[PDB]
């Protein structure tokens, strides 16, 4: 009858601890009776908790600017039963807080774990303020004391004795980190039992594959098999197979649940060619915001063509010998 | 007549200090007066004086553990004029330090940046330490006093006056960090002037891509152009525009120099179909370990058919279900 456990990055007040707050929210109608959320050291325990059937884990997965998360992506590759079943997602935007009833002219010093100073460089400039470096931002803001300013979560705010001064003063407006919630396969199956039964096909996959083939054309030949069963790719990235220099995974995100007959027909054909493929994620999809190429903003440089106007003799062109070094 | 700058991410100590040094050893022959080693306060202002021409840069590329540095990669997709070219290693190895005179028994704290903390975490359990957070590794081993021991790069040892009392006493062995040089486009030309002229095949390109089309099928038929032309990918990975969420482009390393002629036919191929390209890096090719399929060690659980006899009804088993989660 109890609370359904959900662990997550400790200490309380991370950006992690606010990743299961939000996922507690989303996936309430799973666990009528709600969530117990539980901090853990670090994320082999995570998984090993989850893994043992206590409960969720929540872990982070992807942020838009500093890429995935590599040790979590690994860890989930090679573990023995879990699998995601939601996605969540949590602004990454620092407040900052003095401690209760202390004066914030009289801070000359602002704490966080130097990833957050650094992320908060302006505000800490705009008020004359020294650095001190915490474990963490959570730590920081538990650990205040007059005379500081520390950056954090919002969530910091409701969890201490601490005053708000100032809310999403972080110096980068608009980075985000997506989170994976994470149980034993058996139990996420029966989850999704209803949506395979309605073949439903508002879901994305992530995906591992492992072509046990070297050299040019392996990768081609893989992805041909998505292109001519209409998968649409989100996200793609090769790895080393457990560490190994010289070996190669390849992770993909995808706009298809493998219960489509499509995405079903893909895999039988990748897998009776001898390649090793792993279901790591199936979730609700998520909608993209879809920007239009005519409205893409390209980097500086580069070489782009008009082509149903090519120019003429452009392979010599001094400009593009320098973009493509040829 | 002076030496050439190498501006690298300050302080002095960093592992990107150690790879600057590496880089001096390296590239000794192009600046036979030698180099003059410069730390700055981030990668932007490094990105920025090598642009004006003042100097190289040197900016953690790829580790392989944690993978990309995706500021950086996205820093010099966006660069005016820059472009790498050599790739210098770092073996990510942590160093235990006393201050100079100060007993080893009489530690009692452990200080580094936290993530410097989280790799050295049995040391500090044999030896019983608390921890202290520092701003980097480097400013730890800098600022020791006595009761403390700090965790750094081997060069701390040669830049302060610090005892080492350990040697790589952190928990993983083999991880790695890849760093690049930078320098404008056209010094990189001249300096490629003979392979170019030689048509030297021994040389690695990082390229970025952008496709201006959406939808499944896009980097299918990309790729597609680099398998007929026989160019073998040692990484890939996509990234959103410019931060915007919805956009794609993609950032491939291959074993070849854009002089090659079937590079220079691919790339006509890709910028004939309107496709935006740059080439980010080029510089000479690392010789890859090539551990053979038949010895890879591959990651718990997921699919693998003998494709050659195939077993029978397979789709349906239970544990191929669970795997693919289908
Ligand atoms: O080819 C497709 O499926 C696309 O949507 C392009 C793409 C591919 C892989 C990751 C991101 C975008
Ligand atoms: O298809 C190839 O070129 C391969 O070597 C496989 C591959 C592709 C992309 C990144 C790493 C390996």
């Amino acid at each position: 009858m109890s609370a359904r456990k959900l662990f997550y990055l400790g200490p309380q007040g991370t950006f992690t601890h606010q990743a299961a707050v939000n996922a507690a929210q989303e996936l309430a109608r799973f666990e009528p009776q709600g969530f117990d959320l539980m901090p853990m050291d670090d994320v082999p325990q995570i998984l090993d908790a989850a893994q043992h059937g206590d409960g969720w884990g929540i872990v982070a997965w992807e942020n838009n600017v500093e890429g995935y998360v590599v040790p979590n992506l690994d860890a989930l590759i090679d573990a023995k039963d879990l699998v995601g079943f939601a996605r969540v997602g949590v602004n990454v935007e620092f407040d900052a807080y003095v401690a209760q009833g202390a004066d914030p002219a009289e801070a000359r010093i602002a704490t966080a774990h130097p990833h957050g100073l650094a992320q908060c460089k302006r505000f800490i400039a705009e008020h004359r303020l020294s650095t001190q470096p915490a474990t963490s931002n959570a730590a920081a803001c538990r650990d205040l004391i007059p005379g500081e300013i520390a950056f954090g979560p919002a969530i910091c705010g409701e969890l201490y004795d601490i005053t708000r001064i100032g809310t999403a003063i972080q110096d980068y407006q608009g980075a985000a980190t997506d989170f994976l919630v994470l149980s034993p396969r058996a139990e996420v199956a029966r989850l999704l039992a209803k949506p395979r039964a309605e073949a439903n096909v508002e879901y994305e996959s992530v995906l591992t594959l492992i072509p046990l083939v070297t050299g040019p054309g392996v990768l081609a030949n893989l992805l041909d098999v998505f292109r001519d069963a209409g998968l649409n790719m989100t996200s793609f990235i090769s790895r080393p197979i457990k560490g190994r220099t010289g070996t190669y995974s390849f992770i993909v995100t995808l706009d298809a649940a493998p219960w489509e007959e499509r995405f079903r027909d893909a895999l039988v054909e990748i897998a009776e060619h001898g390649d090793w493929a792993k279901t790591l994620a199936v979730y609700p999809r998520r909608e993209h915001p879809n920007p239009p190429v005519t409205s893409w903003m390209l980097p500086q440089g580069g070489v782009r063509l008009d082509d149903s106007h090519l120019p003429d003799d452009w392979q010599n062109d001094e400009t593009v010998r320098r973009e493509l070094m040829w």
